[PDB]
């Protein structure tokens, strides 16, 4: 009886195994656009993905992860609210059963169809496992997806999903350029939070882009054909793999833009 997104093991149950689920800096949150404060001291975000080396795509039973070589400073996030250098380790998405839900963060209570998370770790902690034990260990760049025109740069991801349908399947996934998943603007909101799955560690500086990317209905329909289950188990469609908004508590969301 392990955690997941069902009636019996979903977010409302996670606190039993992971009491930090009720902590002081949990994610995601609703972004109240009128109460976020413009912070003119926030720097532009530096996204340096020119040298990114993708390796593999994995269905881990909760999402699919596109994994990168993080053994050198090749794909790094710097600037914005961050001190020092954060290495890209993986990206994944959260999405819904319906276009009207799927994002983890919300904007004035609006749910997007999906949310992309580019996960980066602070190089001053040496490895990802050490970084998650630190309050400034990770930087996650969150990007909303809305359904409209196709995202050309997403299609290579969409087309490999047939090969990783079930939990524990992986495939080669080299030479994927994550710059093709970014919107035009790097305007962002930022706040201190957590991993949005168990172990729910309070180690993340969240950077959520204001501008969504557009993906087509066909692209997100292919996400929804993935399975939570392993091969030869009853089919459970991988849909609604999002944690809902958590209490903001004693936090301020800052805007990089007026
Ligand atoms: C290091 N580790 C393994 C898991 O740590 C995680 C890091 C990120 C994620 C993905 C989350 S965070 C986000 O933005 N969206 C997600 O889905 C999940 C687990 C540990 C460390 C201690 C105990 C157990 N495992
Ligand atoms: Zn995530």
């Amino acid at each position: 009886h392990h955690w997941g997104y069902g009636k019996h093991n979903g977010p409302e149950h996670w606190h039993k195994d992971f009491p930090i689920a009720k902590g002081e800096r949990q994610s995601p949150v609703d972004i109240d656009t009128h109460t976020a404060k413009y912070d003119p001291s926030l720097k532009p975000l530096s996204v340096s993905y020119d040298q990114a080396t993708s390796l593999r795509i994995l269905n881990n039973g909760h999402a699919f992860n596109v994994e990168f070589d993080d053994s050198q400073d090749k794909a790094v996030l710097k600037g914005g609210p961050l001190d020092g250098t954060y290495r890209l380790i993986q990206f994944h998405f959260h999405w819904g059963s319906l276009d009207g839900q799927g994002s983890e963060h919300t904007v004035d209570k609006k749910k997007y169809a999906a949310e992309l998370h580019l996960v980066h770790w602070n190089t001053k902690y040496g490895d990802f496992g050490k970084a998650v034990q630190q309050p400034d260990g990770l930087a996650v760049l969150g990007i909303f997806l809305k359904v409209g025109s196709a995202k050309p740069g997403l299609q290579k991801v969409v087309d490999v999903l047939d090969s990783i349908k079930t939990k524990g399947k992986s495939a080669d996934f080299t030479n994927f350029d994550p710059r093709g998943l970014l919107p035009e603007s790097l305007d962002y909101w930022t706040y201190p939070g957590s991993l949005t799955t168990p172990p729910l560690l309070e180690c993340v500086t969240w950077i959520v882009l204001k501008e969504p990317i557009s993906v087509s209905s066909e692209q997100v329909l292919k996400f929804r054909k993935l399975n939570f289950n392993g091969e030869g188990e009853p089919e459970e469609l991988m849909v609604d793999n999002w944690r809902p908004a958590q209490p903001l508590k004693n936090r301020q969301i800052k805007a990089s833009f007026k």
